[PDB]
């Protein structure tokens, strides 16, 4: 698998007062900075998500999503989620994307903080796509806490098949 060029990020919130968070911090392809939901009041519920344009080339269609998140301490990872795709042609920008269809993934992740991977049927649209990751529920402040209701992402990005 080979990673596919990212644009046109979009976050449902951030954080900038607390720390510095912003969207721009989970495709910079540095696993020391991550986006975070705004958590500052007024905070942001769940769910929470991040959308970007994956562009694999004409002719490909992407693989799957990889999830890494902060590396720095455990704070309650994302635990159930879900993917949406989108054909580019269906709408000018990220941000004019209004109907994202039912999900095309869901999954749910083991409380760590090593890359996670989901895998896309082999059935979405080929081409430029619109993608949109999103945490419906997180971990604790340990494995067994209730859950926490913010989120935080270092790194997300598509895949395809080389
Ligand atoms: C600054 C610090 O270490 N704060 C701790 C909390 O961690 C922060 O939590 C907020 C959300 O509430 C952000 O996620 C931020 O990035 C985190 O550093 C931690 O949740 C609590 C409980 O252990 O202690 C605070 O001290
Ligand atoms: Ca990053």
């Amino acid at each position: 698998t080979k990673d596919v060029e990212a644009s046109d990020y979009a976050a449902s919130s951030q954080e900038t007062t607390g720390e510095h968070a912003p969207v721009g911090n989970a495709f910079d392809k540095n696993a020391n900075t991550f986006w975070h939901s705004k958590y500052s009041n007024p905070s942001a519920n769940l769910p929470h998500w991040l959308a970007f344009k994956a562009s694999p080339g004409e002719g490909n269609k992407i693989a799957a999503i990889t999830h890494l998140y902060r590396q720095d301490k455990l704070n309650g990872p994302a635990k159930n989620v879900a993917v949406y795709v989108v054909a580019a042609s269906d709408a000018n920008s990220v941000a004019d994307v209004t109907n994202w269809g039912e999900p095309v993934a869901t999954a749910e992740f083991p409380y760590t903080k090593e890359l996670q991977t989901i895998a896309l049927p082999n059935t979405i649209p080929s081409g430029d796509v619109y993608v949109k990751f999103q945490i419906n529920d997180a971990w604790g402040l340990t494995e067994t806490s209730a859950g926490v209701t913010w989120a935080a992402v270092a790194e997300l990005a598509a895949t395809a098949k080389a």
